């Protein structure tokens, strides 16, 4: 009985089918008031739904599922036929973030590929049928926001205009990939300052809008 297990068997219980918001507020409390949880949280996903209902993505590309937290909120505020990718290396974390879609009813607009980044953005093109990301939302491991973000515009992946939204850019931080991103010509940058989840730390979100 794992701690991912808990917390998809508290939404089993507590959250209504087909409801994607209930969901959102299940995982919360839980780990609100029972276990601490890597979900970006209520505070800077509000900042995710204001970003996305903004820039209103075709297709999206998650870095880093866990429990699915994020791939609902992002794909709740979806337009019918757009469709999110969700990159997660861990079987555990992958099996337990298709459950949580599946309740959310949300099981349709999200493909999830189970892998490590690295290995799957160079297949991201031609195994899954991909011209460029309208957006990527990263949230992985920190060491690797910089690599893959390379990783992404060496297979060309980046079109002009994406939107990089990058979480836990104060806590733990991301140091090299915030440094390469505010002084590159090729990203546009802006910062959200909010709060780690579940807790009174300053963190934020920083948005990166490739230019070529
Ligand atoms: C911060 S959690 C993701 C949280 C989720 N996006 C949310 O906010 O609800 C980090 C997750 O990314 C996964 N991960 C770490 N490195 C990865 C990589 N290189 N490729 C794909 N997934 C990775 C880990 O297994 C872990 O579950
Ligand atoms: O422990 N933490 O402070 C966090 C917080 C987070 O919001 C994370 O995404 C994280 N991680 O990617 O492993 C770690
Ligand atoms: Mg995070």
């Amino acid at each position: 009985d794992t701690k991912e297990q808990r917390i998809l068997n508290h939404v089993l219980q507590h959250a209504e089918p087909g409801n994607a918001q209930s969901v959102l507020e299940a995982i919360d409390t839980y780990c609100e008031q029972k276990e601490w949880a890597m979900n970006v949280g209520d505070k800077k996903g509000k900042i995710v739904d204001a970003v996305i209902q903004e820039h209103q993505p075709s297709v999206l590309l998650e870095l880093g599922a866990y429990c699915g937290y994020s791939a609902v909120r992002m794909a709740r505020l979806l337009s019918p036929g757009a469709r999110l990718i969700t990159i997660e290396i861990n079987p555990d974390c992958a099996a337990i973030t298709q459950r949580m879609v599946d309740f959310a009813g949300v099981k349709d607009k999200v493909t999830l590929v189970v892998g490590a980044s690295q290995d799957i953005i160079p297949q991201l093109k031609k195994k899954y049928d991909v011209d460029t990301l309208d957006m990527v939302f990263l949230d992985h491991w920190k060491d690797r926001y910089l690599p893959d973000t390379l990783l992404l515009e060496e297979c060309g992946l980046l079109r002009k205009g994406t939107v990089l939204l990058a979480d836990n850019v104060i806590c733990p931080g991301a140091p090299d990939f915030l440094a390469h991103v505010r002084g590159s010509s090729c990203f546009e940058c802006t910062h959200y300052q909010s709060f780690l989840e579940y807790r009174e730390v300053v963190d934020g979100l920083e948005k990166a809008i490739y230019k070529g």
